[PDB]
């Protein structure tokens, strides 16, 4: 008899373990892509505007997927930071895309303190940065 | 005796198991293998011609090994499909391997319809596409 | 008894799927060498003779090393097709090894047909074509 | 073991008395760094492009020529 | 019962097995790192000096951090063969430091038999060449 009854709850038990280790792998099977992206961007900083002209990209992406960032400087525009929305991009707009031949104009505002020598501004997309006016 | 004649059973299922395991991997066993070839290729297309001339290759390979298809156009020789069989390689033939120093001529023809402009194709090993015309 | 047993056998199946392994990565670890060569090479053509006046090259080589083919034309040497053979190079002959300060003659014959405006060559080591006097 | 030809010693089949390694040379010892010469002929109809040839070690396939 | 007890001796042997080659993996996992550097350097040699200027490097370094090797001579200085040793550099020097800008001279003595056409040195870091006067 006792053998075979044995042999019963090690089956049992070997369930469980097995329906354990296949929660352990669910925290390594995700959360991996492709987010590497690169452009050729050029620009200019005067004490009213911020002047972004694209030459290339390696993919075409949605000028609201852009987030930007700025430094001894503000921006004129107070709802929010994607590159979409603080340059006044309507969806119908050429510059809706990014891509070779999209410009971008991005007004902004210095204090008293602030010069147009301190300012410089970044681009990020996916969580890494594409673009620094300050590299 | 209940016991041990317990124990005499598993053993018995156990080898079944073992068995079963057996067959089970010779599922994975098989059919991996290097297949991968790389050759500097050129070519020109004509009304009447393709021609085919061959400045390295990773490996040398039979002409016969080589599956070649067409698309815009027809073959002047209707038999089969290898590089071999279409360009009319004989076994005594210089470009009877595919290596540098290797050229080959396949006759073409058109319809009314079709034009040189539209004419491509590709060469096929081991299931690979080893060159493309039209890229 | 029976999961002592069972491990027993397990190890006699790892065993013989590491050995089928080493068998497929068998397929892999061959036939990958340095076969890159570059060499400063001239030419000229007549009814008669090839002359090829080599000025420098990457690596010093032998003459036998190097196959030599021939279109619109026709060799007096009938033996083969190394470089040595068909230009009539002795062992003792300078021009036994090819790196700069080589010269060699190789004599040929047209046909009623054929005219030297139709004639090229090419020259050939392990594999890869080193000259094209139609480039 | 080998196929599209035949060896020049008839005693065996062993790397080391195929291969003439007396016990002692440098290449009595199967590691990096030993180099190995074995003597075969051609029949008529046999030719270079044909033959290939295996190691075997304890029941198990180590090198194969055709690979 | 036997079951489960085979089943707890199986789970001994997994540990020592695991704890065995976690020591093995200690063989590999160490002694890996970027050892890699690269200078424009410049040297003169006469019968007393050796003159060595440094143009650019690929990082900033210490003195007591070179080594450096002869042959064909002797330093005058004998009490061992870091570069700021047998160039006599002081802790307070500006030549304390190898990059740009930083000049060193070495005096040398060489035997009746021995002659200035003769003389070569090596700059070594980390165990890499990073310099050798008759490259
Ligand atoms: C699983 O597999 C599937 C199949 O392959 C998918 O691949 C999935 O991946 C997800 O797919 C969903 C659906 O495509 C994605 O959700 C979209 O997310 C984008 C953000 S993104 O940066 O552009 O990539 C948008 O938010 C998009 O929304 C569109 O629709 C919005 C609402 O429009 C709807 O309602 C109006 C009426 O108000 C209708 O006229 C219209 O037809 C539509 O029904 C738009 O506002 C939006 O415009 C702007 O959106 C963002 C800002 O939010 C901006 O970045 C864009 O550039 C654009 O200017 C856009 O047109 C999402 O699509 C879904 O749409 C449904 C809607 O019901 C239609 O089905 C919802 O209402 C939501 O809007 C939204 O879920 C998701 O991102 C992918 O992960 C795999 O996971
Ligand atoms: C992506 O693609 C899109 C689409 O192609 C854009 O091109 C985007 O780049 C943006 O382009 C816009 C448009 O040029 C830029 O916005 C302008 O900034 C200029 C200054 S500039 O020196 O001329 O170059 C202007 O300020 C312009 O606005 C005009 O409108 C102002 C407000 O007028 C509005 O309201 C009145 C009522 O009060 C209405 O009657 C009128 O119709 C309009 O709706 C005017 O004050 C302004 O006059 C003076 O402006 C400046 C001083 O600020 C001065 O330098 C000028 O010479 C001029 O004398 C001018 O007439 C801005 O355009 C936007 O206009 C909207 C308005 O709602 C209409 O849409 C806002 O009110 C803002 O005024 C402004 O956003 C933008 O900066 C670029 O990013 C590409 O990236
Ligand atoms: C790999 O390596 C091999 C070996 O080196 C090849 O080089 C291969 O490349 C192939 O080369 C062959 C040979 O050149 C190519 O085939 C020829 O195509 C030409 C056209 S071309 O413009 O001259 O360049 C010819 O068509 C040539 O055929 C000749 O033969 C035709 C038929 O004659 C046969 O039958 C008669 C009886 O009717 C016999 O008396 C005769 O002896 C022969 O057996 C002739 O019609 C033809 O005359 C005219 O041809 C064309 C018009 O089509 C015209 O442009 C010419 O100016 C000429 O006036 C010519 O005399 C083709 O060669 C093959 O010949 C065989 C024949 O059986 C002998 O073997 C076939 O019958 C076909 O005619 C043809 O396949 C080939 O295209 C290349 O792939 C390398 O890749
Ligand atoms: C690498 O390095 C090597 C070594 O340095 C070479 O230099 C090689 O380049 C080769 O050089 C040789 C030698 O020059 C070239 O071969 C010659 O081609 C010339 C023609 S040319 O216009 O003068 O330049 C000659 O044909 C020469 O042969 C002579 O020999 C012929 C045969 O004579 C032989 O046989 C008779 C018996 O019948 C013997 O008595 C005699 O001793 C000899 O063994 C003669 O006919 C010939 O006379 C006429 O030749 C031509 C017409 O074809 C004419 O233009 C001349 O003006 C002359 O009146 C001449 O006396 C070729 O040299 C080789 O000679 C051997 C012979 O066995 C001796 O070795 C062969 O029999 C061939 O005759 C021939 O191969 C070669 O072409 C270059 O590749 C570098 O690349
Ligand atoms: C492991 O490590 C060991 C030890 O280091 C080996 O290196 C082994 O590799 C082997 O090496 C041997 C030695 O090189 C190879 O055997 C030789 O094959 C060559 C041919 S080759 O082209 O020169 O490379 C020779 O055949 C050589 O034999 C010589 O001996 C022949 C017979 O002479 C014997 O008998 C006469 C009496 O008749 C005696 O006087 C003499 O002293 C000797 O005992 C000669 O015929 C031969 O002359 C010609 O040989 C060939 C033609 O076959 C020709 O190409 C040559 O240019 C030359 O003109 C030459 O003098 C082989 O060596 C062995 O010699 C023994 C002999 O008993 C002495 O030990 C046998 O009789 C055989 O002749 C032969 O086995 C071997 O192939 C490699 O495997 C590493 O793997
Ligand atoms: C683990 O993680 C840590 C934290 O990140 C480290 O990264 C560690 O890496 C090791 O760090 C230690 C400590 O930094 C390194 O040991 C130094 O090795 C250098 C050699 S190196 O080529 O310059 O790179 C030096 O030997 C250095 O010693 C300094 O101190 C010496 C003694 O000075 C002490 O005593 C005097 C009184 O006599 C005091 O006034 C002084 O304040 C100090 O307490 C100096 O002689 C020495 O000068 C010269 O040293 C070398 C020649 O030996 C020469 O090449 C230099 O250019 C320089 O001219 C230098 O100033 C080491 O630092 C440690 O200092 C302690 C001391 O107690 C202070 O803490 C010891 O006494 C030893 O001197 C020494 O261990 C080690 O190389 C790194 O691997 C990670 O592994
Ligand atoms: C890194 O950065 C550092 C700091 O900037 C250095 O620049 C280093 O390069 C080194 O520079 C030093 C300094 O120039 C070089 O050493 C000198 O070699 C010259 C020869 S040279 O042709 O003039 O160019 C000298 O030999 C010089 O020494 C002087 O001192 C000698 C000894 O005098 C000492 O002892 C006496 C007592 O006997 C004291 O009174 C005196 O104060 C001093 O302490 C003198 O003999 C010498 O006179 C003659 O020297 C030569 C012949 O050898 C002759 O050509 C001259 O024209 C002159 O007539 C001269 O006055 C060396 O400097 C060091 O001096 C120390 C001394 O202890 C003081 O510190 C040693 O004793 C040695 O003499 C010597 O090391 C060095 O070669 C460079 O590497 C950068 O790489």
């Amino acid at each position: 008899v006792s053998p075979i009854i044995a042999t019963i709850l090690l089956i049992a038990i070997t369930v469980v373990l097995a329906a354990t280790l296949v929660t352990i792998l669910g925290g390594f099977t995700h959360g991996v892509s492709n987010t590497v992206e690169t452009a050729g961007v050029t620009s200019h900083i005067t004490s009213k505007y911020i002047f972004i002209n694209v030459s290339s990209s390696s993919s075409a992406i949605s000028a609201s997927s852009i987030t930007i960032t700025i430094t001894g400087a503000s921006f004129k525009v107070t709802s929010g930071d994607t590159l979409a929305e603080v340059a006044g991009v309507s969806s119908t707009s050429s510059n809706a895309t990014f891509t070779g031949g999209s410009d971008y104009t991005v007004p902004i505002s210095l204090s008293s303190s602030q010069t147009v020598a301190g300012v410089s501004f970044e681009l990020i997309y996916k969580g890494n940065v594409i673009y620094n006016s300050a590299a």
